[PDB]
């Protein structure tokens, strides 16, 4: 499913984002766009042979199983595949799992490069919430 940007802030809303460890909305929306451009069935493979599956581009190499990542954790507790549905819940939960292990949002590249230091309050600029 490919989300619009105060739909997919609303669904993020509803699953608790908004301030979760003092990260507003607008930087799971800002994540959202230029990790996946807010597609829920986005996959891109990374060079150490780890995949990135759903909105948030969840790494198989520590939170998910795709059973094609040799020695690698499933610390979220659910199939790679889970994080492709319509339903966001699976990505949200293991977000919040990511976003608690000590870096914070900068587990996503995307949002240090992109989002951090900005004006994320824009992505939800618009809105009924
Ligand atoms: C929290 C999380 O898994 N984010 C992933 C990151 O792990 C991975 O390195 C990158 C691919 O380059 O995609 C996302 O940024
Ligand atoms: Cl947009
Ligand atoms: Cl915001
Ligand atoms: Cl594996
Ligand atoms: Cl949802
Ligand atoms: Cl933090
Ligand atoms: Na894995």
């Amino acid at each position: 499913k490919v989300f619009g940007r105060c739909e997919l802030a609303a669904a993020m809303k509803r699953h608790g984002l908004d301030n979760y460890r003092g990260y507003s909305l607008g930087n799971w929306v800002c994540a959202a766009k230029f990790e996946s451009n807010f597609n829920t069935q986005a996959t891109n493979r990374n060079t150490d042979g780890s995949t990135d599956y759903g909105i948030l581009q969840i790494n198989s190499r520590w939170w998910c199983n795709d059973g094609r990542t040799p020695g690698s954790r499933n610390l979220c507790n659910i199939p790679c595949s889970a994080l492709l549905s319509s339903d966001i819940t699976a990505s949200v939960n293991c977000a919040k799992k990511i976003v608690s292990d000590g870096n914070g949002m900068n587990a996503w590249v995307a949002w240090r490069n992109r989002c951090k230091g900005t004006d994320v309050q824009a992505w939800i600029r618009g809105c009924r919430l």
